[PDB]
């Protein structure tokens, strides 16, 4: 039975009773309950605000995308959130339980698969540049500056993705990637990853 | 899962949203694609969320309502948008005949396309039918449909001290809208002798 959506009066009704999302189709309705749900990547178009969606974690983000990062054994050790700016993504990030001093944080290519940090790949190149903010042939969009933790083990930072982007399909888009918070302090200057080492910490950035 | 609204947690405790006096499970997947509510999503940006069962329509932000014939063909639509004077109908119809409607909120909703199921109009302040009468009206009381000659309505009116609010003696939600066979003369008890009902949408709630 075909279930009709109207948004302030105007249509959104599929024309098959089937939602298209990356060459899939799937039914655009279910009813359980007397429930109505919709497909994650449809409610985006019924709710008129970015739904962004960590298919692994199972995270729905409204508005602005949340990232949760987790240490190699899977437990929780903060969060992030991104915003779009004037030509950057603003993170604002919390962690707890990091070693004291300046660790890497960095914007990686791959998404990580079975909380396996290897599986991020490289730092987010799309500009084919070299690794370092303090490098004249740097920067990777991925790059930021170290993430200080305090004798506490603790980090609160605001960093920029220089010239990042929340839209999608785009060269410099973030959404899909990974953010990774590094064992040792990135010398801003050394390829690939500024002598920053192990991967101590990670999360998904959703799409 | 997970709800996070502008960067705050908004997860159930439970994994269960509470809707319909019952509780269903805040995702479901089938067939490896993950399904939300679409009201849970709805509620957590502020939009408003109806439902309209004969229609099989989801309406979001304003209701909108289905008008159908005695045949059950779609014979126009109606948007409805909470106003500080009441209800604002916007209202499209086509298959009437040339002349005037009467057009008014029922009390009930339509059960299967009998339009006497809808039974008499919205009367929720027990005023005598008729906006030209000393002694109406009726909330449900609109201004006739003037139909032209191709047999099409198309107006903007005033469900006067109508609202969209739940729970209120004045609700619209849950009701029918009723389009007759003749001109309401604004003045007669209960209908304005408007006649047969033959067109006819349920009010989403
Ligand atoms: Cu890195
Ligand atoms: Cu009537
Ligand atoms: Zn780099
Ligand atoms: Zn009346």
């Amino acid at each position: 039975s075909k279930i009709s959506y109207y948004v302030n009066g105007k249509d959104h009704s599929t024309p098959a009773g089937q939602f298209m999302n990356q060459g899939t189709a799937a039914p655009d309705s279910i009813i359980h309950n007397g429930t109505t749900y919709v497909p994650v990547r449809m409610v985006s178009d019924l709710v008129g605000q970015p739904v962004y969606w960590e298919q692994a974690s199972r995270t729905i983000s409204l508005g602005l995308p949340v990232v949760k990062l987790y240490n190699a054994a899977g437990e929780s050790v903060g969060s992030a959130t991104l915003e779009q700016i004037n030509d950057g993504v603003k993170v604002k990030i919390t962690a707890s339980g990091l070693t004291p001093g300046k660790h890497g944080f960095h914007v990686h290519e791959n998404v990580i698969q079975g909380g396996d940090f290897k599986s991020a790949g490289g730092h987010f190149n799309p500009t084919d540049k070299h690794h370092g903010l303090e490098n004249p042939q740097g920067s990777h969009v991925g790059d930021m500056p170290n993430l200080v933790v305090g004798t506490d083990g603790n980090a609160e930072a605001e960093m920029i993705i220089q010239h990042g982007t929340l839209e999608k399909d785009q060269p410099n888009t973030v959404l899909g990637r990974s953010l990774i918070i590094h064992a040792g302090e990135d010398d801003g200057v050394t390829d690939p990853s500024g002598n920053s080492g192990d991967r101590v910490a990670g999360g998904n950035i959703p799409e």
